[PDB]
């Protein structure tokens, strides 16, 4: 089932080494990746070592992991090898200024979550999917890509010399599996005001501990879906850029819908682009500037993501008054 790289593929990414400037920017949240795609399998190797030591992995193991990771996810407009590494260079980025408050079975195993939680994305939403009743909706009744993608995860683990956890306890492999398991499946957005909503209560009655084991679980969803939607904490020009790749897939899914006989909601409507702005800022005020709000006051470390996304919010606000640029 999973693609498998080339030798050629992993035996180059072992001798990479990161630019001496990126190692300052790469520290930063508001690092965008975009203009160093030859790098980016470079980069993951970088944070890893960064965050849980150079030796934390068998280096030819995690190379044959990466590229093999890179070589499944597919050409979509936005679910893809770019936003994978996206959403890990934030978590890197939360990890590095929060570093003692995670184990580092915790560190490594998010880390990776990150790099797969969109495995094998094929463009298509849960509502798709459980509407034209495929059969990953049957499978998988709730969360059905989010599982999908675990399962995916674990296949590739399970490809000849690619489980970079196999020198784990037998304990700490289960204990890393199921963080990743978690991990992955909260970044299903169902799930995130569910969670939202609980982990503010805990916060401000002052209930919330991070050594309760659910709480934490708790924690790190919250983080997760913060990482996965890192592209609005952003500078504008980039947030920009990354919501018309976002839109592209939303579009396509409205034409396949179409074709097959029903008429999707307005943020699927290519015919209907004059509703973005006003869409996006419901999108953040009922999602990203909550999800962002609640991790600052959580890991206070994280503010950055919450002030740029704040700046991205007015932005939006801007478009919609008819005072955009460019
Ligand atoms: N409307 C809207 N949806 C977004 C935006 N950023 C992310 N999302 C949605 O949030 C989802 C997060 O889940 P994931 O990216 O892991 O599939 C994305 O798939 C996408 O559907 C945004 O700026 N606007
Ligand atoms: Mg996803
Ligand atoms: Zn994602």
């Amino acid at each position: 089932h999973m693609s498998i790289c080339t030798s050629e593929e992993w035996q180059g990414l072992m001798q990479f080494t990161l630019p001496v400037r990126l190692c300052k920017e790469i520290e930063l949240f508001h690092f965008d990746i975009g203009p160093f795609e030859n790098m980016w399998p470079g980069i993951f190797v970088y944070m890893v070592h960064r965050s849980c030591g150079t030796s934390c992995f068998e280096l030819e193991k995690l190379c044959r992991f990466i590229m093999s990771v890179k070589k499944n996810y597919r050409r979509v407009p936005y679910h893809n090898w770019k936003h994978a590494v996206t959403v890990a260079h934030c978590m890197y980025a939360i990890l590095q200024n929060n570093h003692t408050l995670f184990t580092d079975l915790e560190r490594k195993g998010l880390l990776i979550a990150c790099l797969c939680h969109d495995l094998d994305h094929r463009g298509f939403s849960n509502s798709y999917l459980q509407k034209f009743d495929h059969p990953l909706a049957a499978l998988y009744s709730t969360s059905t890509m989010e599982q999908h993608h675990f399962s995916q995860t674990v296949s590739i683990l399970q490809l000849e010399g690619h489980n970079i956890f196999s020198t784990l306890s037998s304990s700490e492999y289960e204990q890393v599996l199921e963080i990743i398991r978690k991990a992955i499946i909260a970044t299903d957005l169902a799930l995130y005001f569910g969670n939202r909503k609980q982990l503010e209560e805990m916060y401000q009655t002052g209930s919330l501990n991070l050594n309760n084991q659910s709480h934490r679980d708790r924690v790190i969803g919250l983080m997760m879906t913060a990482c996965d939607l890192c592209s609005v904490t952003k500078l504008w020009p980039v947030t920009k850029l990354t919501a018309n790749d976002i839109y592209a897939e939303f579009w396509a899914e409205g034409d396949e819908m179409k074709k097959l006989g029903i008429q999707p909601i307005p943020m699927m409507d290519r015919d209907k682009k004059d509703e973005v702005p006003q869409g996006q800022l419901g999108f953040y005020n009922a999602v990203a500037i909550p999800c962002y709000t609640t991790l600052t006051q959580i890991l206070p470390p994280t503010e950055p993501l919450l002030k740029a996304c704040r700046d991205n919010l007015s932005q939006w606000e801007k478009v919609i008054r008819g005072e955009e640029t460019a």
